[PDB]
RNA sequence: GGCGCGCGCC
RNA sequence: GGCGCGCGCC
């Protein structure tokens, strides 16, 4: 999963575990200096496209 | 909504509701694959997915992309 | 939510 | 023990 893989990522890197705001559905995702917000059509897909969103703008 | 549509048209049709039976079930339990067979007047149609619901869209899906050919 | 069956990282 | 994720059933 995103979300599982942008943990071991952060676990990896010695960087502190992501944060995650209260889905309000979009959902902010924080670890290291990076900053991405997902939206889907429920609080577990917002969560999940944030993740993927990090993940991605970690490989670039 | 794919179910949701195919239901209207055998509703709209005439023609009794659509079938939805499980054709398979298989792979480990955290990784499992369904397959769902849709059967519809005189259509039948297989979809596959991570969950039976997932299955069942494709299987609606994949009976009216064959309805409308 | 409960029950159950599993997997990853630490 | 901790964090996370997946499927079934009710």
């Amino acid at each position: 999963m995103p979300v599982g893989s942008l943990q071991e990522l952060a676990v990896q890197k010695g960087w502190r575990l992501p944060e995650y705001t209260v889905a309000q559905f979009t959902i902010t995702c924080r670890v290291e200096t990076f900053v991405e917000t997902g939206s889907g059509t429920s609080k577990q897909v917002a969560k999940r496209v944030a993740a993927e969103k990090l993940l991605t703008k970690f490989k670039t």
